[PDB]
């Protein structure tokens, strides 16, 4: 979702 967080 983030940047690496999906």
């Amino acid at each position: 979702r983030r940047w690496w967080f999906r």
